[PDB]
């Protein structure tokens, strides 16, 4: 982040999820091809490697941007289809609305303004709701987040995060419904290489979880990730964008200590 | 040991440094008076090259109902120095301390931030100098045990990373091994075994990047008695270390040091120490 307009809480700690989530793809052979990118067509084909089941999905988006409204589509090959309505900075600067919806209810509507220092956030789940709000104050970042169940009448979850982030160095805390403390150090050192340290552990419980990730670029379209943590798991990533539309991604996961692995497999057309 | 929490960054391979750096102290005449709720340490030292004398006097009362410590330093002198710590109060392994000291020399000012857990030890400081404030961080992990470390000072006046410094290292109580790199381009390695009770052995192990010199070094801790202890530590720079130290009574320690220039005549050292505790 180089801006002065805070992210989400959901979004807080991105750089080092990214290092740790993004470019793996374990245990699914995936086929996505997203075309005429406008009416935005999406495919998506994934096969699951422990119970060899198959599932689909076909995703449209028309968006057209002047009045900044976009309408999304996506039916999975077991029925199931949702619609999203989306407008963006037309009855505020800073404002932004949704509209979900769900099939065999599953309908939220998604309210959240943002500006320079500030970025609130408030979710109408159809019923429950969530009220999310983050700080900037000179590269530091505080949030509060808050679940309410209406029936219940009785809220959730309550998260609280602190931590400092630049474009090179990002640090990210944050307290789970009280008693889950977690902790994210993201360091890039060059343009090629990435990398960055997790920490989580429960109150009441003395142990803790440690890992590590990596993120290496070799060419600028391909790169190398890999990460590890102390609970004996491995976790290797590999990228390469063989033509600027078609980009493959293997990946493989070793348990350091029955004895079944996983083994990743993904291709992402474009055209 | 093995304990579940890893140790500080600057602790890391301690015990090879304590065969080095303990039992020696060449070139120098110490005398400290240590007594005990408070604790006022009085030392007093003089130098063998130059024959300077200076006389420390350290008052530290801690506070275990609250975790507190008090500490205040002055010397011969007019130096001044206060720290004051706190410990396991705001949460179960937090640790924070405050240092203070200023010289008739320079003034400064510093917060060390330290948390250390299970498989973790976190550790920051806010050290604000003259020259610039200073911020420093570092991390160590442990995995049944191996230990990764890193660490970071940041000269916060304009934005510069001084050092980073990675390290990686195994270590048991019967066998320590480690190895850093400084800066990216100074490299060190020390291997710590102990034979048994009665022996102690560490080797050092140092070289930097454009240059094919090495510089490595044995040294070795023998006790012989309950009440008497022997060491020996010698360099690849051809210089010879000896060293004696026996408790003559329950309060009192005798040290005798000496530093032997091998090869190429040049100024030997000899070191005498006394450790009244009262
Ligand atoms: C923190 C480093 C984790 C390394 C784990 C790799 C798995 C191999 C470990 C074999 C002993 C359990
Ligand atoms: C780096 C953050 C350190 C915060 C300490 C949290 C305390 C965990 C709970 C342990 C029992 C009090
Ligand atoms: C020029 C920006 C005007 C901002 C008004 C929007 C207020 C949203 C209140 C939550
Ligand atoms: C663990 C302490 C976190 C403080 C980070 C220091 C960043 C300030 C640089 C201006
Ligand atoms: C964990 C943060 C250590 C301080 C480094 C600050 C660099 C801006
Ligand atoms: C525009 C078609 C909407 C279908 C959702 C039920
Ligand atoms: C500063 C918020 C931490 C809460 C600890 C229970
Ligand atoms: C507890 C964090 C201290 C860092 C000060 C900037
Ligand atoms: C704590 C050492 C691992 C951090 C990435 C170099």
């Amino acid at each position: 982040g180089s801006m002065a307009v805070p992210p989400t809480y959901a979004d807080l700690g991105k750089s080092a999820r990214d290092v740790f989530t993004k470019g793996y793809g374990f245990g699914l052979i995936k086929l996505d091809l997203k075309t005429k990118s406008g009416l935005e067509f999406t495919s998506s084909g994934s096969a699951n490697t422990e119970t060899t089941k198959v599932t689909g999905s076909l995703e449209t988006k028309y968006r057209w941007t002047e009045y900044g409204l976009t309408f999304t589509e996506k039916w999975n090959t077991d029925n199931t289809l949702g619609t999203e309505i989306t407008v963006e900075d037309q009855l505020a600067r800073g404002l932004k609305l949704t509209f979900d919806s769900s099939f065999s209810k599953n309908a939220k509507i998604k309210t959240g303004y943002k500006r320079e220092h500030i970025n609130l956030g408030c979710d109408m789940d159809f019923p429950s709701i969530r009220g999310a709000l983050v700080l900037g104050y000179e590269g530091w970042l505080a949030g509060y987040q808050m679940n309410f169940e209406t029936a219940k009448s009785r809220v959730t979850q309550s998260n609280f995060a602190v931590g400092y982030k630049t474009d090179e160095f990002q640090l990210h805390t944050n307290v789970n419904d009280g008693t889950e403390f977690g902790g994210s150090i993201y360091q890039k050192v060059n343009k090629k290489l990435e990398t960055a340290v997790n920490l989580a552990w429960t109150a009441g419980n003395s142990n803790t979880r440690f890992g590590i990730a990596a993120k290496y670029q070799i060419d600028p379209d391909a790169c190398f990730s890999a990460k590890v943590n102390n609970s004996s798991l491995i976790g290797l990533g590999y990228t390469q964008t063989l033509k600027p539309g078609i980009k493959l991604t293997l990946s493989a996961l070793l348990d350091g200590k029955a004895g079944g692995h996983k083994l990743g497999l993904g291709l992402e057309f474009q055209a």
